[PDB]
């Protein structure tokens, strides 16, 4: 009578093992964490109201109220309780076959669904657990916090709180770790275990390291991907298999009805990027068969012509374009006119004849081409500390779940497996408190992950016929009859359902644990199964199958009832080392399972235990691919290197590991009013514009820069192809002499942490450039390091305890000195230019020489490009170069210009660049003496300043900001006779404090914090050598010595028997414009802006309108200078401006500018201001060094929410007292210092209110204690925090004498506890720094009673 349920996932996960047993969910909360839900849908409801945890909406606000919860609702007697966490409102409904699309609804038909009503296969579908209640936190990801884990934490502490059994959780993050999470995330998992709380999260869906690009390189093993936090102990990580069974719109051919084996004559199409079939039919067609693809359409794929120009050839015969596969057995191809792809053996029947065809509107149910296979994009293992995840596979590849308005669809991904396992965690939960209700809380979730994993099927790959990888499908295939029929659980030595064995040498040796919960003994048979990797010996890559090494016999083993039994597994694996250490020289994986079965029958007590060790250094795998400087030195290739263009083409854009630079031309006809962006140092512009890895004479490349600010190679900062997680990446430089890297002369002041370039799609990169470790050739103390042979090391760590610091070092020349020009020969018979042969004045060496003359065109020397999409402005100089013969000489071409207008330049490897203009010089071979024309220099700033008495003789700088260009605007100097505040961000407007009939002697420049009233310690001073002449040596641009900016606030800026101070603000808050106000006088609009010491103190106003011309905000005029189209507003003597009319000039062209004291600029559209009405307020919300509610005068929070000058933090409201409660904000990153509620009035008084949340930021350290010798038996090792907190700190997995944790900025100590005989010998105190790895080496030393 009732509609037949879908088993096509339930025969496979064995549900109704659990259901015939009473176990359907019945008593049990999930709560799902997601996109939306609808809860109207059929499948939302429960049999029995009388056996549910929530009996009414009464029930539920009781529990809100205890809960301290005063948001969310009870929707029925199925959704107890929802709440939209993004919006915080109850709009918990998505998307209101795409049209009713809802991941959410899906994920909760997965879990839960329970209709009474029947789909279109004429069949109810129910999901794992279909009698339990649902709890729907509705999150997801923004634009305005991406992450939005504050809000997945408070969802999951509000699930907690009002009573889940289970939590599925879709965030992630790929690569995640198990040690090292997010602190509240962690904290927050925890205490949802503690109140017996199983956390169930996909593993992600990312497969392996370059998934979007090719197989890993059998050199690379750590390609893992599972992601955070199902990579967490407590957590329950999901890997996905494909369904054998798919319900999809299919085929129809009615005479083939009689093939069983061919779906009763049904087939399975798929369609490129571009779908077109619905030209061609909806819901009877004539089809013709063809053998050959030369002079509806069932074609054979044809593997020598394309799919294009097979479905040409049908298009110029006659209807369809039916391709049927060559290769038997294969599912469809993704072939990337109407077309589409479908099986061979369907069109091997097909092809007997000609008939029917019907491509049916309807979903069916099919068979899938490639079902019982491991999901393509289900994330692997291991995790980015080295440990076994993910923990367990269900079905997640075609899965037909619920949509909104009683739709359904099919959906693909771990997030499709992860309520598989959420529905089997409550059944079992279920299962544990009837049969084990002694079993605390803080113990249940543990056994419920442990039944299911040792219960769990194991997986052989279909197509190489080997037992999958624990990597990928972790304990094997969701068992949920087995959980709750067997009475056992496999365990090793740290009690979980999982081994991670560390690394291997010659011997596998482990303890495995069988746990019986029933009243009878049990004797089991096992065996144990060793794997590796299988490799491409063609392509010497991964082919992310499994190699099948040895089975090893282990006999028999009795269980005790109501108890434990442990055996040990010994495999001598040193047979296999040779064979494959060729294969995988970096080391490899050797895993399996251990596997246990009823003595007496094969069929009964099946559990078993997958296990994981690496052959080598896990720890010590490289974290950076090789320089690209080495890799092509060896004649070897980048995993990511496109290796396209001319020979040793190294475009910046490509992704390697090497040395980034910045280039900036040289013009001989105007000055540079921008630079060329990055470049790889080392590589030149060839003729063609490619940079080329160019070669010395003695063919070797060169790393060389010139400091000397002329912006072109002033620097050199890393870019890297990461293969691993690191972390406490710097940068330092040594002499080269410094062989051993003891003395370093400079560090970046920062050090960096980050992900591995998995390249799982587009959108992640496949290198990184860290500008942060930028080196200009500056000491720690900021003084100029002398030209000379350098070496720039860059040092860093994988994301595994106990690994050893790895360094890439590159050899490195700095040179300031541009090359000699002295004198050449010039022949008047054969225009014959030779200059003397080639040598630099310094070591970097001279590269290239060159003689080009200036084409003139449009009666200018140069050309003027504007870049309308970018709003920038380039200026170049025509040179026409003239060739260099094979001696060197150049044959001048007197036609084009005359002798004195050629240019004759020569080029170092460090950018230093000499030019000769010939004719400087000028009134058989005559001699030419030459001299460089100082055309490459440091850009200086105007100063026509003239010092007068009554001046200070502080000096600053001077710009107008640009509103539409991105041109770098005119800057100059003036005097600091008042307003002493500067914004350290190189806008050209006050960016730094500097010293002008007198004579000065010794000068000498330092800067002091607020509190260094006794003058103790500098933060800057300025370099040896410092004159009155020179600006640039008493300039301080608001930074430390070491080259970082300095906080905000006050500092003594003092020049030195006479000393000379001065106090000076720092400070880059742009200015907060307010509303102002708008009257109509005579038709005309008036804008009076409103009137305003701490330096957010106003120092000028403007009102301005945008003229366009030539399509464009902005103008160039031949000075060369770009300007914004201003046309100002002059102020009426009330203080009003008015908005006359222009004939094509609307208020969104008008705007309104301040500058404050500091020299920020902030200005706004006129119609952005007017948006505020005459009645209305306005009010602004910040954190100053998230999420809010704000709250009318009676309670009630406000609605219809009016956003002022484009800002989610400023709202417009009605006079009145209001309140402000900030709700959730990253914990992890920020401490909040001030207050969670602020009240606060809006009148015509106080028509602008600013709110501000004090914060501190967070950063993280490492700490490692590394000991001599292993520590004896009962050592305990933990680390003292400041307020008198033990950190216990492990024994590390792949390093047994280290013991570290990632821990919060601060101060620690290593306290060890060791038994009698012993001390430990060297310091255990460590004051952290960002993102720093603390190494602390110690001693373990052997002692005795004097
Ligand atoms: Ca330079
Ligand atoms: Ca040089
Ligand atoms: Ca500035």
């Amino acid at each position: 009578s009732l509609p037949p349920v879908n088993t096509d996932v339930h025969d496979w996960v064995k549900t109704k093992g659990a259901w015939d047993k009473g176990y359907k969910g019945q008593g049990k909360v999930v709560a799902v964490i997601a996109t939306g839900i609808d809860p109207a849908h059929q499948s939302m409801r429960i049999s029995d109201v009388s056996t549910a945890k929530v009996k009414s909406k009464e029930d539920m606000l009781a529990r809100q109220k205890a809960a301290g919860i005063n948001y969310g609702s009870w929707i029925n007697d199925k959704v107890v309780f929802a709440h939209n966490y993004v919006e915080n409102s109850d709009n918990i409904k998505e998307n209101q076959d795409t049209k009713y699309e809802s991941h959410g609804m899906h994920v909760t038909g997965i879990v839960a669904g329970n209709s009474k009503e029947a789909a279109a296969t004429g069949e109810r579908f129910l999901g794992i657990a279909p009698e339990a209640q649902v709890m729907f936190m509705r999150v997801f990801a923004n634009d305005i916090m991406g992450s939005a884990e504050s809000l997945f934490i408070k969802a999951i502490e509000d699930a907690v709180a009002l009573g889940a059994d289970v939590i599925n959780l879709s965030l992630g993050t790929a690569n995640g770790a198990q040690l090292s999470g997010s602190k509240p995330l962690m904290e927050a998992i925890e205490k949802a275990k503690k109140a017996g709380v199983s956390v169930v999260v996909a593993a992600g869906n990312e497969r392996v390291y370059g998934s979007d690009h090719d197989d890993p390189l059998a050199t690379n093993p750590d390609y893992g991907l599972v992601g955070s936090p199902s990579t967490g102990r407590t957590p329950t990580s999901v890997a996905a298999i494909n369904s054998k069974w798919v319900i999809q719109r299919l085929m129809t051919v009615k005479e083939l009805e009689n093939r069983a084996d061919l779906n009763h004559g049904k087939a399975i199409y798929s369609e490129s990027v571009d779908f077109k079939d619905i030209k061609d039919s909806l819901g009877q067609f004539a089809y013709v068969k063809e053998s050959t693809d030369a002079g509806i359409a069932l074609i054979e794929r044809d593997p020598n012509k394309t799919y294009d120009e097979m479905i040409a050839l049908a298009k110029k015969h006659g209807l369809g374009v039916l391709i049927f596969n060559n290769k038997p057995g294969q599912s469809n191809r993704s072939m990337r006119f109407i077309s589409h792809e479908f099986g061979k053996a369907m069109s091997q029947l097909n092809g007997n004849g000609t008939g029917s065809l019907e491509f049916d509107s309807v979903v069916s149910k099919a068979p899938s081409q490639k079902g019982n296979e491991m999901n393509h994009f289900s994330n692997w293992g291991l995790t980015s500390d080295g440990y076994l995840k993910p923990d367990i596979t269900a079905p997640g590849g075609d899965i037909y779940s619920t949509y909104n308005d009683n739709h359904y669809g099919s959906q693909t991904g771990t997030a499709m497996a992860s309520p598989q396992i959420a529905g089997a965690s409550l059944l079992v939960k279920q299962y544990l408190e009837k049969t084990q209700p002694n079993l605390p809380k803080e113990k249940i979730a543990d056994i419920v992950k442990n039944l299911l994993m040792s219960n769990a099927q194991i997986h052989v790959n279909p197509e190489t016929k080997t037992t999958t990888s624990p990597r990928q499908q972790g304990a094997g295939l969701l068992n949920i009859d087995g959980a709750v029929t067997s009475g056992l659980y496999v365990t090793g030595k740290d009690n979980y359902g999982s081994i991670s064995l560390g690394n291997i040498t010659d011997t596998m040796t482990f303890d495995v644990t069988v746990h019986n919960l029933s009243n009878k003994d049990k004797t089991l048979r096992y065996d144990t199964e060793l794997l590796t990797d299988h490799v491409d010996p063609q392509k010497g890559r991964f082919t992310l199958t499994s190699h099948s090494l040895k089975t090893y016999q282990g006999g028999e083993v009795t269980v005790p009832a109501n108890g434990k039994v442990t055996v040990r597994v010994t495999m001598d694996v040193s047979q296999f080392t040779k064979e494959l250490t060729k294969q995988m020289p970096n080391g490899y994986y050797l895993e399996g399972f251990v596997r246990f079965r009823d003595s007496q029958d094969d069929q009964l007590n099946r559990v078993n235990i997958p296990f994981v060790g690496f052959k080598g250094q896990f720890e010590n795998l490289a974290v950076a691919e090789e320089s690209i400087y080495r890799l092509k030195s060896q004649g070897k290739t980048g995993f990511y290197f496109d290796e396209s263009g001319p020979k040793d083409d190294i475009y910046v854009g490509k992704h390697f590991t090497g040395l980034v630079t910045l280039g900036s031309e040289t013009n001989v006809s105007t000055k540079t009013i921008s630079d060329n962006g990055l470049h790889t140092l080392g590589t030149f512009k060839n003729a063609d514009g490619k940079f080329i890895l160019e070669k010395n004479a003695q063919g070797n490349p060169v790393l060389a820069i010139s400091p000397n600010g002329d912006n072109n190679q002033d620097f050199a900062a890393f870019k890297g192809v990461f293969l691993r997680k690191y972390q406490g990446l710097k940068a330092s430089v040594y002499h080269a002499s410094d062989k051993e890297h003891k003395n370093p002369l400079w560090v970046s002041p920062e050090s960096f942490k980050g992900d591995k370039n998995f390249n799982s799609d587009i959108r992640f990169a496949k290198s990184t450039t860290l500008l942060g470790t930028a080196f200009s050739g500056k000491s720690l103390t900021g003084a100029e390091l002398p030209d000379g042979h350098y070496h720039y090391v860059v040092s860093y760590y994988p994301d595994v305890v106990g690994a050893k610091r790895q360094e890439m070092t590159f050899d490195m020349i700095l040179d300031r000195q541009k090359p000699v020009l002295s004198q050449a020969t010039f022949d008047p018979e054969t225009n014959r230019f030779k200059p003397e042969p080639l040598k630099d004045r310094g070591l970097a060496g001279v590269r290239k020489d060159s003689v080009f003359y200036l084409e003139r065109k449009d009666n200018k020397p140069y050309t003027v490009t504007i870049n309308d999409s970018y709003k920038y402005v380039s200026v170049e100089d025509n040179k026409t170069f003239v060739e260099r013969q094979a001696d060197g000489s150049f044959i001048l071409p007197l036609d084009k210009a005359k002798l004195g207008d050629f240019y004759y330049m020569v080029e170092d490897f460090a950018g230093n660049v000499a030019i000769a203009k010939l004719g400087d010089h000028l009134p058989t071979p005559i001699k030419l003496k030459l001299t460089d024309g100082n055309y490459q220099t440091k850009e200086t700033l105007k100063d026509n300043l003239e010092m007068t008495q009554s001046d200070t003789g502080l000096v600053t700088n001077q710009a107008q900001l640009a509103v539409v260009h991105r041109n770098q605007p005119q800057s100059q100097l003036t005097k600091m006779n008042q307003d002493f505040f500067i914004s350290p961000n190189e806008d050209g407007n006050k960016d730094f404090v500097a010293f002008k009939n007198n004579v000065y002697n010794d000068l000498t420049v330092n800067v002091y914090a607020k509190d260094d009233h006794q003058k103790q310690t500098p933060i800057w001073s300025s370099q040896a050598g410092a004159s009155v002449s020179a600006i640039e040596s008493t300039a301080w641009y608001g930074i430390t010595a070491r080259g970082s900016k300095v906080m905000p606030g006050d500092y003594q800026y003092v020049v030195t028997e006479h000393q000379k101070q001065y106090t000076i603000s720092v400070n880059d808050k742009k200015p907060m414009i307010t509303q102002g106000r708008f009257d109509t006088i005579n038709g005309v609009d008036h804008f009076t802006p409103d009137k305003t010491l701490d330096s957010s103190g106003i120092v000028r106003e403007e009102v301005f309108y945008l003229a366009k011309k030539n399509g464009r905000k902005f103008d160039v005029t031949e000075g060369i200078t770009v300007s914004d189209n201003k046309v100002y507003i002059p102020k009426n003597p009330d203080g009003s401006y008015t908005i006359s009319k222009r004939d094509g000039v609307t208020l969104s062209d008008y705007y309104y500018l301040v500058e404050d004291r500091a020299g920020n600029v902030s200005f706004a559209t006129l119609r952005d201001l007017k948006a505020v009405g005459k009645d209305k307020a306005v009010v602004n919300f910040g954190l100053d060094l998230f999420t809010y509610l704000v709250r009318d005068a009676d309670g009630k929070p406000i609605e219809n929410l009016e956003y002022y000058n484009n800002s989610g933090n400023s709202l417009i409201l009605p006079y009145g007292k209001y309140t402000v409660e900030l709700l959730t904000y990253d914990t992890n990153a920020a401490k909040l210092e001030s207050d969670k509620i602020v009240s606060f009035t809006l009148s015509a008084d106080n028509n602008f209110q600013q709110v501000t949340f004090k914060i501190t930021m967070l950063a993280t350290s490492q700490i490692t204690a590394h000991f001599d010798h292993l520590l004896p038996e009962g050592s305990r090792v933990s680390l003292k925090t400041a307020q008198d907190q033990l950190i216990p700190l492990e024994q590390s997995l792949y390093v047994p004498k280290a013991y570290g944790k990632t821990v919060q900025e601060g101060t620690y100590e290593v306290v060890v506890s060791l038994p009698k005989g012993y001390r430990i010998e060297g310091n255990t105190k460590v004051n952290t720094l960002p993102n720093e790895v603390h190494e602390l080496s110690l001693r373990l030393v052997k002692v005795g009673d004097a």
